[PDB]
This record gives C-alpha cells, sequence and structure tokens, in this order.
C-alpha cells in the first residue's frame, strides 16, 4: 500500500545506539524529566526504557509522518475507520462529557448514548430500591450476567477491580463458558425468586450464550412452571428483538447494542450495567469520566507529551527491532487480577492481523502475545525467566501508591517490590559483583568460582512504571483508556484494522459441522472430517 | 561444555521438509496410530504437529544421544542433579508407590515420605472430624494458607480443580500477596475462633509470608489477648524450628520441608496439606498415585513411545527452529482455571536460564513464555491472534472428555469447539474458499474481492490435543506430572540446570534497600538510587 512503513531499514539503526540504562542514569541526570509524563494523578515513567532522545525523536518523527493525526480525528468524528465491516469506531462517544456536536449515520450519538444512560440508570435504581419484584412479588438479591467474550471480561474485570465501591447489597456473578460448570457455579447459589440474569448478546446467536440462556430459563421454569415469571427475572442487551420477546423479555428491557461498539471496547456502554448493579450508577459515571479524562488528553495533546502514543511506539519498536514475540504486564495489586486477561482480548483480537487495510499479505510482524500476572506472585512464579532467561520482553508495571485498608507496612513493601523489580531489571548483577558477594558469605575462592557464573543476571533489561494515586472507579477508568489508545495507535503504525475479528469464524463453523458428526456417524459431516478429529469424537463415546 | 547440543543445524534441514498437515492426512491413513499415544486412560494425539515420520525420528535420535536415559535414572535414584545448589531432586519420592530402597544423604527416603504422610493425614482427620479444638472450644470451620510461589498456587490450582470432591465441611481459603487485599479477603469471612492457619515457608524467611503470618497473629491476638491462642490456631511447614516456636506454634505442629523438594515441585509433600483440608486425605492419595502412574510411565518408556519425552522434542523443536518464543496451553474447563498460572512457575522458573550446567552463557535460546487461557472463552479473546496473527505459537488444548453434572448439550458443545479450534489451526481457509462463500452470501464480485482477503485464515498451525476421561484427583495428578517431566527433559537438552532459581535474589536485595530509602532519604540507601526509583518513592510520598 501507499501507507508510511514503520517497521523499515531506519528502525534497527536506532538499536545501534546501544543503550546502557545504568550509563544514561548516570550521565543524564534529567533523564527522569525527559522521559517521564503526567496526566491528573497518574505518572507514566518511561525512563528504564533502551531509548536516549534520538531514538525517542526518530519514532516520534514516525508518528508524525504517518496517518495518525488524520485516524485520530476520524475516529473521534465517526469517520467508518472499521473498514472491511464499513462501521464507525466509537466506543469513545459511551464516555463523552465534551458534548460536541456528533451526528454519524443519521444518529444523534449524543442523544442515543445519554438516552440509553438513564434507561440503564433506571433499571439499576429500580432493582436495588426493591421496586423491581421477581415472579412471586420479592425483591432481587442477586444478579447473574450470561455472555462471553466482550460482553464478560470486562464487567468481570472492573467489578473485582472496584470491589471496594460495591455498595448496592447485589451479588453479581458471571456465566461465560459453555462448560456447564460456568452456569453452575451461579445456579449453586442463587434463589431464582430473587435473582435478575442479563444475556448479553448482540445477535442472541452467540453458541455459548444461547445455551447458558436456555439453560438458565429451564431452571427458572423448572420453579415456577409459569411461561410468565420469565420478565420478572430476565433482561437482555441485544440487537435482536424478535428472539428477545420470543424468550419472553419485555422488549422495555431489551438494551442497546451499537454496531460502532466493539465487543472488546463494550464495558462502557450497556453492557457494562452488571458493573453498576456492583457499584452503583454514580460510580459508573465516575468510570466513563476517568476514561474521557484520558480521551482527551489523547485527542489534544501533541505526539511528545501524549502517554498512549509514546506506549505504542516504545512497543512497537520492540517488537520491531529486538524480533520480541510478547510484552509482560505485571499489576501491582490484587484487585487488578483480571486486568491482563481483560487486556489479552482488546490487544490480541485487535492487532493479531496479517493483511493491512488494503487487504496485502504485511512482511513485518504485528500484534505480539500479551501476557503477565499479579505482583508480588510473579516474583515467585515467573520473573526468574525476566531476570535469567534469553528471552527480550518489554515489562510494564502498574503501581498503586495507596489501598483502601491501614496495614501501611504492608502497602510499603508492595511498592518497594515493584520499584526493587524494575531497579533489577535495570541494574542486574555482574560476575565480579556476585563472586566478592560469595566470598563475604563465606565460600572459598573454588566454590565461588563454580557458582557465580549462576548467580550473574545481566541487566539492562526495560522497563515502565505507570504509578495511580489510587485505584478507584476514576483512575481505572482512565488506565483502561490508556491502552485502549495504545492499541489504535500501534493499528495505525502497522496500517491494520484494529477493528475486526474475522478469524474467528472459521472455528466457529467448524464446530457445528463437528457437533453434527458426533450425532451422526453416517452424516458427510463425519465422513469428511480429518483422522484426528475423528479419533477424538471417537475416544470420547467410547469412554 | 562437552554436553550434545540440541539447536543445531541439523535441526532446520528438519524444517525443510515443508510439511503440509491436510496433505499429511491425505495421503497417510496411519497418521494418527504413528502420532498419538495413550496412558491409562489419557489420550495424547500430537498428530496436528509440524511432524513427519522422518522429522519425528531425527527428534528420537538426539534424545537418545543425549544424556536423557542417565539424567532420568540419576533423578529417580536421588543423584545430585541441581548441581549449583548441591541437592537431589526428588518430587517423586513424594508421590512413590515402587517400594523400591531409596537412601540419600543418609536419610531412609521411602520412610521419611510416608512418616511424614502420616503425620498429615493424622492432622487433616483431627481437624476434621471435630476433635481439634479452637482457643475457646470450637470446631475448626475454616482453614487459610498463607504462602507465596511454590506454597500458594499448586494447592490453590489442585483445591479449584476438584471442587466437585470438596468434601471436609471445611472452607479452604489462599493468602498470598505481601498486598493486604489479600489476607483481609480471608479475614473478612473467616472467625478467629473456627480458623486454623497454615504458615507455609521455608525458613519462616520470605517478606510476603513473614507479613502475612506477623498480620494474621495479631489479628487472632486482638482476638484472645492471650498468646496461649496460637498453638490452637496456627501450624507451620518449614524448616526453622527456632521461629516457629518463637512465633507460638507447637513443634508436634511443624511439618517438613526438605531440600530435594523444589517449591514449584512441592504440592505433593506436606505443602499440600490444604489440598487434604479440602477434598480429604484419600483424595490427596489418588492425586499422588495418579503422578506415580506418569512416573513409572517416564521412568520405563522407551523415548518413541514416552509422552513427556515427545512432548519435550516438540516444544523445543520448535523453540529452536521457528524462533518462537512463547506456546498456549488451552484447558477446555473451568476447573483448569488456575492450570496456566501454575505451570508457567513450573516451566518458566525452571527453564528460564541463561547459562549451562558449566556455567557457560549459551548461544541457543533456552524456555520461553508459557501463556494460555481456559476454552471456550478464549476463543472470544485472543484466538483471532492464533488464527490470523502472524507469530508462531505452538497450542496446547486440555481435553476433558467426561465433566461433573448432566447438562450433556453443553458438554458436547464444549468438546466440539476444542476440536474444532485445532480442526481450524490445520486447516485454515483460502481466498478462493471465502471469495466463493462471500458470492453465496449475496455479495457482488467487487463487495467479494475487498473483503475476501481480510478472511482468509493461513492454517498449517499446529497443535496438541491432551484428552483425560474425566477430571478427577488421580487424571489430574497424571496430567501435572506430564508437565513435570517435560520441563526436566527439556531442561536436560539444553544443558540447563532447571531446579535452581538465582535470577530472583537480586529484587529481594534490593527490595530491602528502598524500604529503608523510602523511610530515610538520608541513607546512603536513598542517596545510592536511579533517579527512576527515587522519583517513583517521592511521588508516593507526595500523594
Ligand atoms: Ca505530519
Ligand atoms: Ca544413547
Amino acid at each position: 500500500s501507499n501507507a508510511m512503513l514503520f517497521c523499515d531499514d531506519s528502525k534497527k539503526y536506532l538499536k545501534e545506539q546501544n543503550i546502557n540504562l545504568k550509563n544514561e542514569f548516570d550521565k543524564d541526570d534529567k533523564r527522569v524529566e525527559k522521559f517521564s509524563l503526567k496526566h491528573q494523578n497518574i505518572y507514566f515513567d518511561y525512563s528504564k526504557n533502551l531509548i536516549n532522545d534520538y531514538i525517542l525523536k526518530s519514532l516520534l518523527e514516525s508518528a508524525e509522518k504517518s496517518s495518525l493525526k488524520d485516524k485520530i480525528k476520524q475516529m473521534f468524528n465517526g469517520a467508518k475507520i472499521n473498514s472491511t465491516e464499513h462501521r464507525a469506531v466509537l466506543h469513545t462517544a459511551l464516555r463523552d462529557l465534551s458534548s460536541t456536536p456528533l451526528i454519524v449515520d443519521g444518529q444523534d450519538i449524543r442523544q442515543e448514548v445519554t438516552k440509553e444512560k438513564q434507561r440503564v440508570k433506571e433499571l439499576v435504581e429500580k432493582v436495588v430500591s426493591g421496586r423491581w419484584r421477581g415472579f412471586s412479588g420479592k425483591k432481587i438479591t442477586d444478579i447473574v450476567n450470561i455472555g462471553i467474550g466482550g460482553s464478560d471480561l470486562g464487567p468481570k474485570m472492573v467489578v473485582r477491580a472496584l470491589q471496594p465501591y460495591h455498595c448496592t447489597d447485589l451479588k453479581v456473578h458471571f456465566v461465560s463458558n459453555v462448560d456447564a460448570d460456568s452456569l453452575l457455579q451461579a445456579l449453586h447459589v442463587v434463589d431464582p425468586e430473587t435473582t435478575l440474569l442479563i444475556i448479553a448478546s448482540k445477535s442472541f446467536s452467540t453458541e455459548e450464550t444461547l445455551l447458558n440462556s436456555i439453560s438458565a430459563r429451564e431452571w427458572l421454569l423448572d420453579h415456577y412452571e409459569d411461561e410468565k415469571a420469565v420478565a420478572n427475572h430476565f433482561v437482555a442487551i441485544s440487537s435482536k428483538l424478535d428472539k428477545v420477546k420470543e424468550f419472553g423479555i419485555d422488549l422495555e428491557h431489551c438494551y442497546k447494542m451499537w454496531d460502532w461498539v466493539g465487543g472488546r471496547y463494550s464495558l462502557w456502554s450497556s453492557i457494562g450495567m452488571s458493573i453498576a448493579f456492583a457499584i452503583g450508577y454514580d460510580n459508573f459515571e465516575k468510570l466513563l469520566a476517568g476514561a474521557y479524562s484520558v480521551d482527551k488528553h489523547f485527542k489534544e495533546t501533541e505526539f511528545s507529551k501524549n502517554i498512549p502514543v509514546i506506549m505504542a511506539l516504545l512497543a512497537s519498536y520492540y517488537s520491531c527491532t529486538y524480533n520480541s514475540q510478547s510484552q509482560a504486564l505485571l499489576p501491582y495489586d490484587e484487585r487488578l487480577c483480571y486486568f491482563v486477561d481483560y487486556l489479552q482480548q482488546a490487544d490480541m483480537e485487535s492487532n493479531g492481523k496479517s493483511v493491512n487495510i488494503a487487504g496485502e499479505t504485511v512482511n513485518y510482524q504485528t500484534g505480539v502475545v500479551l501476557w503477565g500476572g499479579v505482583g508480588t506472585n510473579g516474583q515467585h512464579a515467573f520473573h526468574q525467566l525476566l531476570h535469567q532467561g534469553n528471552i527480550f520482553i518489554p515489562v510494564d508495571f502498574i503501581a498503586i501508591a495507596t489501598s483502601h485498608h491501614n496495614y501501611d507496612n504492608h502497602q510499603q513493601a508492595l511498592l518497594a517490590n515493584c520499584f526493587a523489580q524494575s531497579q533489577a531489571l535495570m541494574f542486574g548483577q555482574s560476575y565480579d559483583m556476585v563472586y566478592n558477594e560469595l566470598l563475604k558469605s563465606g565460600l572459598n575462592e573454588t566454590q565461588a568460582k563454580e557458582l557465580a557464573a549462576h548467580k550473574v543476571i545481566p541487566g539492562n533489561r526495560p522497563s515502565t512504571t505507570i504509578l495511580l494515586d489510587e485505584l478507584s472507579p476514576y483512575s481505572l477508568g482512565a488506565l483502561i483508556a490508556l491502552y485502549e489508545h495504545k492499541i489504535f495507535v500501534q493499528g495505525v503504525l502497522w496500517d491494520i484494522n484494529s477493528y475486526d475479528q474475522w478469524g474467528v469464524e472459521l472455528g466457529k463453523k467448524l464446530g457445528k459441522n463437528i457437533l453434527k458428526a458426533m450425532n451422526d456417524d453416517s452424516s458427510d459431516e463425519y465422513q469428511n472430517l480429518d483422522d484426528s478429529t475423528r479419533q477424538l469424537i471417537a475416544k470420547v463415546k467410547n469412554k
């Protein structure tokens, strides 16, 4: 295509600068000032990355020469930047506070977002206040969200992350996998007379959600033995109005899903109602507002001071020039235990693409594996490989300055460990240092010589630390939005469509064919199987 | 060193075979028979890997030429194969059923394993039966395990994985992170008078566990106001007898940790007592027995029919010849939700090493990133990248033929999806196939031509499927042991020490120094900081 090539020959010459982090911090008393940014109460420290002024300048020039400035405007204005589906990409509009005019494919987006939020707010208030009653007349005590992917991970992550803010006296449960263990974990602990279930399914056709929904309905009706009970116990987030009505849900309680909201960008929409059912609508608004803060930052700030742009440039630089194939994300807070899982979908489902916008196969690597784990626990699981393995892996740390309790010694130790692990990545420890330490420990020269090489830690390994003041609805919204925009920037620089997901279609089709084969070994489906699939089906049956 | 080089020039010539999976299954009606194995009720299907007879033969010859045969014997016989620490590696002995003579560094390992298991069995029986009373005289209802890493992940994973088998009427809770949110999640839901806490800490010196232990003790004593209450409410798994006694624990209730049991191989030892507290000791014995079954398989079976050897060869072949830097593990069962987290420690902390046994820096890649996620959920998160990204990633699927409920339609759909995803990886879908499908869907030629390239799925991507009959204590033990031995084989072929973890020491040291600096900005520690660490500490304080 005619697009600027990001991963070009010039990028390799940047890495020949041979950056040594210890030397840079020693020589440059402005290093932190140069390579850190603030947005409100988020501090973004990228100074332990393998950059200097020349490398950063070069990368920023690539951003400036690219289509990025135009693409940011196009996203926010509702241009159809999801070019394979001919759709706008307007998750930003879900959290807008600017109130500027936005008319897209005939709809006043401001009015439609606002009116839908009012419907959800009113639902949550009616349920929490006890005005909503189940079919036997009882107040609701439990909410069960039924959805998968986009319709599960964001709500589940946010509900956990904001646990200190739970305030509705409702318990919220998440059913997702078609594996019935998921449904059963909820059903074992809820009462049909006091439970409200949410079916989150755009087309009412996602297989797992359909089976879970039907099985939930059967459970409810086994209790009540009256079809009319569905209306008091189920709501839907769907566009498939006929199937929602056929299930027995009142269309007053069918909530909107717009085509310009990708599933993996949908927690901000009515899909997030389970968040509001846990933390109340006021806190859901604060979540939205935090994201807006970052949207305004991203939209308005010159690239050299723009956090998501810097995040994207660093990531793409590493995966281009060091040929790295993964990135580690290390949240140093228990509350963020589903954060990595959530961003795996946002990042990998967006940028795991092999063709550009024009449909040409690209000759450079695109999205890499995102993985990681909560700290300090990861220090005792996989940090060994981060320190002494021989895989190049960029590392992001998320630190939270203050927690939600008064165990101040624990919080101090948590932070000290976070900072110590980035410092260890930067400095390492050399043979001479180790050898001298072993002698001082009481080993003799022979013993110290035999052991020291095994303790050497190469160091000079990069990291970024993102420090939040606290983990509140607002700050979490800001955090998630930073990564949403990082992912957007990377897709623009790689000239891919971050907003489609055609790769998942084949497995859905093959799954239907295999289900048919499992039920009828005379079928064309069974006959056409590869023999691996055929013998796996046989092993299952002859159990 | 003089060791055989696994990642040599020959390995590249194997990949020039240009294996095409579809063509192989079409041409070779023995493909599944050749490239599958059974161990009891586990079926191991590696036939969708990028191999043929010649490649597999070549790889097996490398195993046969290596030190592997000798090293397997040395492991089981108690030779000090952890050569940097001068230790035996005898997690196998923890689950032995052979009863053969084993005398290692003066101890009769058979007697010591058996006598310790009897102590744990008796503890669990005394607590579950109600004979154990808290300091106010009440029966125990809750167990809180306090540990991190090796002293947390295995027990936590197993307790969840075997949830259908819980039978003691005790609720078991896991406290690990120094982040006090971990401790608080347990303390919020337990009563000091009815809780028994386990301190799992080899030296009673692991920082997080020490802070958690002290804070738990303070909670207990805030209630009772009598130091004597500790003895009725705490047990320890530790070798540091003086510190255990000083804490107030009876040495009758200090359980053994042998130096030949690595933390990441320790769930089989007394460290696993929390498993027994959930599922009973009889089920813990079944877990052990399943692992023994695989130990006997591994120890006795020729390499061409040896599941862990084949697993190891395939993995190391890919990361050598395709230069892949990660592996995906996809368990198609909700119960296995912590399985990936557990194996990340077993694999990465073992094989993330940069020097060989002789201490020389190796010129080949060693352990890679292990990641993944439960199916079918991952299909809606990251499988897009597995199908259409441009990263080479080997894939393992774990399938369970029968579950623990009678929602047979759900179980069938779960399996059909599992098999469909490996079939999709193998076959993909070409431009012509897609284009014709789009025309049949009602698109015109222009529209179909514009879209088709975006739907192409390259295919020819490898996978292994491991099918268990059911997920029972025994089968789970077998499953974990298969991966333990895979990891061992890979470390032998790479001539590294899989059983040390020197890389984690530096961060512990730096963490102590940073704690001092956070408490005193006049200290040498604060003065010596890099300015990134210094400014992060400042941002925390001026919050
Ligand atoms: Ca420009
Ligand atoms: Ca031989």
